[PDB]
């Protein structure tokens, strides 16, 4: 088998599930314990805003909160955390280090890899990051012909793109008297061709994003760019005054036009999907301004010392990874939907997407085995209320057990209307788990149809349409306020709940060896689709679709 | 029990997969027949462009195909199929008909509901449309100070929302001599918030998107637009302007104080989510014209009559339907993938999300039976090639079973660079299925690893990693060019896939007993969150939230 369905703890887990979930029912978990929220929530105080995670409407009692807990441990989630923060390679695939933690570390205490503290470097780039942000937000950095920039474009994909623009859109009140801020990732031409048409290149600056600097992607976006700009410029040495890197390559950035001054590094024990912490958020901080960034690190920072400071029973992270492996590793929940309580949040779930399913849809334990157990669960969701309306019909009337995590802030940036928007928001925040957990009986549907006047024969046909099961368990994590702080805290939180699931699973959470074989697929495929000739080298489906594409790439409509 | 799990195809269909599916070998089924791809696939000939539906790198044989093809007959469709198109009205648990079909029936034979033709009256709203778009458009209508309208605002939520969104960023390129299109659905007061910053009263004109007229977030957002408007008209009699309804609630649009000639009408039978085919689709045809508008039209009815007269075993939507059932009732398979390798596309899947999940997340059968199987799976997805960079990892090396629907325009809106992005697009759409399906044995990538220069230990080390087990099926969906005909096929092409799944779960598609529950559910909320006082009400963590909200809300940050 594997680490985890080997462990003792896991295998007890599993076998109390098995004999006992079935009396699992949350409205009796609350009839039974009125202490129960308060037994099974944590009220952190970051000093900069309360961070509520209450965990009460999940199906655990005390005793399964233990057990999992004591699986964290004897998994060696403990002993992980510390590597992981002491700068020891855990990404054992590509022997590298990982340090997310060290690019938020505003203590400032050492964190050495192969003996040298990476912090000085951190601080390095750092203050490059605050430079630039300064040169390009007062105007004093002219485009060339002498204007201030008013456009900022990044340009990257994944790990290089999502994290930028989900936090942009997310702190974008605090974005006065910054450049607005553009994001093109698709290779798909329509992606920088409807970007660069509301351009000029006179004001506008691109921030080419790359870990690697070969991603094709990227790269071509970036030559598009360059041959857009240069088509008014005229001018190979203007590409200095429009065109940054954030990336190591001096060389490709050099010959590329880029000022090698203008390159602001990051190292390979950032994750790509780990990675807005580092230079690559540059656009966050000139959108929002340096200090709005550094507020960003220090929330995450203050989440970093929680996961590692706090006992297991009371930490965040932990409880929410461990939430996560009972409806996972023993209730076989495919699925964790995200649903924030906020538009300003609308890219949240898609940046989960990335953190989480890249990192742990994984099946290669540390030894080389192969799991025999599930790993990362398929992540998604859209912002509330909106839900309501579209496929929260499945969640409350489907046939899926659905972990949800809602979430909002208790300030909103718009208090439109005295707060009228906000306290209908809220409302529904709250009933939807409330509705959720409770259902609805059939003496109380019952009596709704007698009163609406259904006759007998249309009541008791009409009926068990409207009984709710009810018995779905959500998280709510409510928040003072989406603050660049705490925005950066809640961020880290669910960064940590991914590191102590991967733990668990025994799977390396910072590689990514799963993109390999459709990027070879690709480059072969790409020269063959040139020119009329049949192409007969693949599959006959392959063959068969290049074959439609040929056939069909000239037709007139 | 229920229909399906009595039906004895269904159960000799579970069995043979029970018995043989872990015998299904997509390498090995292309490799022995070289007809693979022309066996399992359609080439559909519109006379307006080519849909290729290439179902070919599914886990399935002819046998397979006969069997689900069987369990179709058996299950009725054709039958109920037909009762839909005649304006039988299949909604029974509300005693509705359900004819998104009449709104698009370019043909106008008639269609009956009571007796009565319902096609004078779709013909009629649709000339009310289009000579509301002329005037628009051509700038002859004027604001309350005598200005050409610059911007249109859809204020609805779900079904009254999701559509016109969607399609609106689908069609972005035919939308040239429109006005702009704005959408607000939160009731997050950021939504209208950060909308009506960006505008002007004199030359915004809002779209009040609702089939009850009684949705809480939409009335809202409207009165709150009607305040902010009003705040500059200072006249009633300038709403008339400024504001016009989509609704089949008369007497509620009088009620809010929309002009009588301002509503554009539609039907009971016309569900939210079936909805931008209608009235509702105004928003569609103000930015890309009435002419586009009716082409979208045209194209779904161009599908209609091909799910109407086709063969169950060359029919497209049955067909998709079909290895849905495949995958949800005999794989277990809980959800299901839809990745469009096109940006405009971008909200193609979260459209789909509300259509499939709202109609089919059900559990009670025609017969009041509660059912003891699967039924709508949970969809997402997010455009290529994004998503290789951000959840493939999963897809490809995770433990899951993921169905993907992969979907491209061979024909690109914007051939930049002589067509090099997308050369690269089509290449990466075509590797990825390819990849999925073939993966990388342990021998194949120990050659690599071995050619790499990887000694015998560091090979042995990182060999499982790099192996990919594939037999991973996926549809590709491949169309001449993505146009106003193209698109409005591909969505009824979904349409008509989600009704055959709804007849053989027995369930019905077409109302939402869950989602009319949450319209029901913040009320009693509301008033709680007024004032200072404890709330002791509900269970201890609604109280318990409430609490916090209350002690947050007036903290400084
Ligand atoms: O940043 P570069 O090297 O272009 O790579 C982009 C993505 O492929 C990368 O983020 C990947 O998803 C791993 O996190
Ligand atoms: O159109 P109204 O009645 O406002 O309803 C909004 C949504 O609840 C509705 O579209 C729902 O998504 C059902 O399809």
């Amino acid at each position: 088998m594997a680490a985890l369905t080997r462990n003792p703890q896991f295998q007890k887990l599993l076998e109390w599930h098995r004999a006992n979930s079935a009396n699992l029912k949350l409205r009796e978990l609350f009839e039974a314990d009125p202490e129960r929220f308060n037994n099974f929530s944590l009220n952190l105080n970051t000093n900069h805003g309360h961070i509520l995670v209450d965990y009460s409407k999940n199906l655990v009692s005390k005793e399964v909160m233990q057990m999992l807990v004591e699986l964290a441990k004897s998994r060696g989630v403990e002993a992980a955390r510390d590597n992981m923060f002491s700068g020891s390679k855990i990404n054992y695939t590509e022997d590298r280090a990982v340090l997310h933690v060290a690019l938020r570390n505003r203590s400032n205490t050492p964190i050495k890899v192969d003996g040298k503290d990476v912090m000085p470097e951190v601080n390095r780039v750092l203050d490059k990051m605050k430079s630039f942000c300064q040169r390009v937000r007062s105007g004093d950095w002219k485009g060339y012909t002498g204007k201030s920039i008013t456009d900022i474009i990044n340009i990257g994909i994944g790990g290089s793109d999502l994290g930028p623009l989900m936090v942009t859109e997310a702190l974008k009140p605090y974005s006065k008297g910054g450049p607005r801020v553009w994001f093109v990732s698709n290779i798909d031409g329509t992606h920088i061709a409807k970007t660069l048409a509301s351009l000029s290149p006179e004001t506008s600056l691109f921030i080419i994003a790359s870990k690697t600097f070969t991603t094709q992607e990227t790269i071509t976006n970036a030559e598009t760019a360059k041959e857009w700009f240069l088509e008014a410029a005229k001018d190979p040495s203007a590409v200095a005054k429009h065109f940054v890197a954030l990336s190591t390559n001096t060389a490709k950035v050099k010959e590329f036009g880029i000022d090698p001054q203008n390159m602001f590094e990051f190292w390979d024990w950032v994750g790509g999907r780990y990675s807005l912490w580092s230079a690559i958020g540059l656009s966050i901080a000139l959108h929002v301004g340096f200090d709005h960034f550094e507020q960003l690190l220090s929330g995450a920072h203050w989440m970093d010392q929680h996961f590692l400071k706090t006992p297991l029973e009371k930490n965040a992270p932990v409880l929410l990874a461990l939430l996560g492996i009972w409806y996972i590793n023993c209730y076989g929940c495919e699925t964790h939907a995200l649903l924030p309580y906020d538009q300003y949040m609308h890219r949240f779930a898609a940046y989960f997407q990335q953190g989480d399913m890249e990192s742990n849809g994984k099946y290669i334990t540390k030894s080389g085995a192969r799991v025999d157990h599930q790993t990362g669960p398929i992540v998604w969701g859209e912002p509330g209320t909106n839900g309501q309306h579209a496929f929260y019909q499945l969640i409350h009337q489907g046939t899926k057990m659905i972990p949800c995590d809602f979430l909002i802030p208790v300030q909103t940036q718009h208090p439109i209307r005295k707060g009228l928007h906000h306290k209908i928001l809220l409302a529904n925040f709250l009933a939807q788990t409330e509705a959720l957990m409770k259902g609805k009986l059939p003496e109380e549907a019952r009596k709704e149809l007698q009163a609406a006047g259904k006759s007998p024969e249309d009541l008791e046909k009409l009926l068990p349409h409207k009984v709710f099961e009810g018995n779905r368990p959500t998280n709510s994590i409510v928040f003072t306020k989406l603050t660049p702080f705490i925005l950066g805290a809640l961020i880290a939180m669910y960064e940590h709940k991914i590191f102590v699931q991967g733990i668990m699973w025994d799977i390396n959470s910072f590689d990514q060896w799963g993109v390999e074989l459709g990027k070879q697929l690709a480059k072969k495929i790409e020269p063959e689709l040139e020119g009329s000739s049949a192409v007969t080298s693949h599959d006959s489906s392959t063959n068969g679709l290049i074959s439609f594409i040929k056939q069909q790439r000239d037709t007139k409509l």
